[PDB]
């Protein structure tokens, strides 16, 4: 996250930070995600797809920080990955690009709600914020594009909404951006997700209720001039998400 601020995993309890085990033992940040039922958390199937083997795989849940063992964090092994069978990508837009992680405990459990550990609702079909609706977005991801090392500690920002319309300009993205897309930036582009920050929530306020409007996906660069972030549209995938779950 460029620009917002820093926040611990009460002020986002459905964020899950994901790694990955490498051969000689190493873990590493991979994406984010977030907790949409006990047992399944979702995120971009981008964050997988080099290294698309279950057994690679941590998921926590109730953590604030990267490398720190948080208190009240439970830890996951993750039972099957579910990636988009229309995944695509290209130069810079990913198209599908979502993801379902069903975790187990070495127990053999789900997750156990506390107050560092909560779900968020999916939105309703087809129905979204209006365009410049503010909604936020959180993660570990870096906190300059420049930047080697992500934040030990977890981010959010806000950001506004743009309409289809205003992200299909030429100047913008033009046609890289589809109606299975949303864009968001900040109006100065001076906040925004980043690298590392994929697979995490773009939640908005709906009737409400907080709802997982998007997934943070693709973008060019990070708090760029006429260049959003791109989220995929959680609203547009509701029957593969309930198909899969
Ligand atoms: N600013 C949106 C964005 C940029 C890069 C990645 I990787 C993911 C999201």
């Amino acid at each position: 996250i460029i620009g917002g601020e820093f926040t611990t995993i009460e002020n986002q309890p459905w964020f899950a930070a994901i790694y990955r085990r490498h051969r000689g033992g190493s873990v590493t940040y991979v994406c984010g995600g977030s907790l949409i039922s006990p047992c399944w958390v979702i995120s971009a199937t981008h964050c997988f797809i080099d290294y698309p083997k279950k057994e690679d795989y941590i998921v926590y849940l109730g953590r604030s920080r990267l490398n720190s063992n948080t208190q009240g964090e439970m830890k996951f092994e993750v039972e099957n990955l579910i990636l988009h069978k229309d995944y695509s990508a290209d130069t810079l837009a990913h198209h599908n690009d979502i993801a379902l992680l069903k975790i187990r405990s070495k127990e053999g459990r789900c997750a156990q709600p506390s107050r560092t550990i909560q779900t968020i609702a999916l939105p309703s079909m087809y129905n979204d914020p209006q365009f410049g609706t503010s909604c936020e977005i959180t993660g570990f991801g870096k906190e300059q594009s420049t930047d080697y090392l992500y934040p030990e500690q977890l981010k959010m920002t806000v950001v506004k909404l743009i309409s289809h319309r205003e992200c299909q300009q030429p100047h913008y993205y033009g046609s890289e951006v589809t109606t299975k897309m949303l864009c968001a930036a900040d109006p100065q582009w001076k906040t925004d997700s980043c690298q590392g920050d994929s697979g995490g929530p773009l939640v908005c306020s709906l009737q409400g209720r907080m709802t997982l409007t998007g997934i943070v996906s693709w973008g060019r660069g990070c708090a760029l001039k006429d260049k959003p972030g791109v989220y995929t549209r959680v609203s547009h995938f509701l029957p593969w998400i309930r198909s899969h779950t």
